[PDB]
C-alpha cells in the first residue's frame, strides 16, 4: 500500500471534520477516526514489545478469585504477562500486583488490570493475538473540541505513519479524497 | 437559500472551503464571481434608459447584406442590451457609445458578440437578448485570496438568486450536507 502524500491543514469543522490538501486534492477527514486509528496502533505496538518499562506501584494492589477463576489464570499467566499485568501468587486463587507498564494509561491501571484479567476468564480459552488485540482496545478506550492547525498538522503526520489512515480499526472511512482532476470534473468549468 | 457560510480556508488559489449547520462547502471561486456579476448585469441591462457614455475609440461594423438586413429587423432588441449601432450606407454601422457599465475595456468584443447571437438566432426577443447579453458581460474581466475576499465572496454569492449553479447551468458549490458526511464516514 502507498503511503499517503504529506498533509496540509486547511481548518476544520464542527469539531468533528478535518480539511487538507495537498498537490493531489482535497482531504476530508473523520477526526474521531483518525485518532482511533492512531491510538489503536499505538497500544498495539506497546503490547506487542518483548520487555516494557515497568513502574512499580505506590500501594500494591490486590485481587481474589474462585478456584474455578484463579485456575483459568494460572494456565494463561504467561498470556496475561505479555500484555502487561504481571500476577504475582499469593495464596489460593488470589494475586498481587506490585507493578505495570509505564506505558499504561495513567490513572486507570487498576481498572484496566481487571478487565484484562475478566476477559480471560470470559472465554475460557484464548491466544495472546488475540488477547493482545483486545488489550489494545481496552487501552484505547481510557480517556468535539475544536482543533487549531496545529493540533491538526500533528494528527495527520501521526495518521499518515500509521498502517491505514483510510480506514479506522473498527471499519469507519477515516479518509475522502477529491483529486484535483476530480474536482475540476465535478465543476465541470475546466473540463 | 443557503444560510449564512463561514469560512475553512481557500485551497489552490481555486476553491474556497466553508461551513454552516447544513454542512461542508466547497465552493469554485471563479464560477462564484461569475454569479455576482451575472446578478449585477442582469439588473443592468433592464433598465430602459441607462447612464451612457460616448466612446473615444468609436467601432465600425460591416455585414453581408442578409446579416443587415437582421440587424435592422432587431434595432429594438439591440438598443435594449445597449448595443447602440448607427447605419452609414450599406449593410454598414458605427457605435459612438454605449452604457458607462459595459465591462471596461472589452466594449468593442462585447458588441460585435452580442450582435452575433442576434445573427445566429435569426430572430430573438428582447428577454432572451438581455439574458444572453447579460451572461456575456459576466464573463469579461481579468494568488490566494485575502480573509477580506473569502468574507466578501461568500455573502454575495449567498446575495444571488442562485448561489449553487452558475449562468452558464454549472455547479458553483459541492456541497456536503451533514447528512451525507456522516454516510461517508458510516457513522
Amino acid at each position: 500500500m502507498d503511503r499517503v502524500p504529506i498533509m496540509y491543514p486547511i481548518g476544520q469543522m464542527h469539531g468533528t471534520y478535518i480539511l487538507a490538501q495537498n498537490e493531489n486534492g482535497l482531504y476530508i477527514i473523520d477526526q474521531h477516526a483518525a485518532q482511533e486509528r492512531i491510538k489503536y496502533e499505538y497500544f498495539r505496538e506497546k503490547v506487542g514489545e518483548v520487555e516494557p518499562e515497568v513502574q512499580e506501584m505506590i500501594v500494591p494492589l490486590t485481587f481474589h478469585y474462585s478456584t474455578n477463576e484463579a485456575l483459568i489464570i494460572e494456565q494463561h499467566k504467561q498470556e496475561l504477562e505479555s500484555v502487561g499485568v504481571f500476577l504475582e501468587s499469593f495464596g489460593s486463587n488470589s494475586y498481587i500486583v506490585r507493578c505495570h507498564p509505564a506505558w499504561f494509561p495513567k490513572g486507570e491501571e487498576a481498572e484496566l488490570i481487571e478487565e484484562i484479567i475478566q476477559q480471560v476468564l470470559d472465554s475460557k480459552n484464548i491466544d495472546i493475538k488475540k488477547l493482545r488485540e483486545e488489550a489494545a482496545i481496552m487501552m484505547s478506550c481510557k480517556g468535539n473540541r475544536h482543533l487549531r492547525n496545529d493540533e491538526i498538522k500533528a494528527l495527520l503526520d501521526d495518521l499518515r505513519s500509521t498502517s491505514d489512515p483510510f480506514t479506522c480499526p473498527h471499519g469507519r472511512p477515516i479518509i475522502i479524497h477529491h483529486s484535483t482532476y476530480e474536482m475540476e470534473k465535478m465543476f465541470k468549468r475546466v473540463m
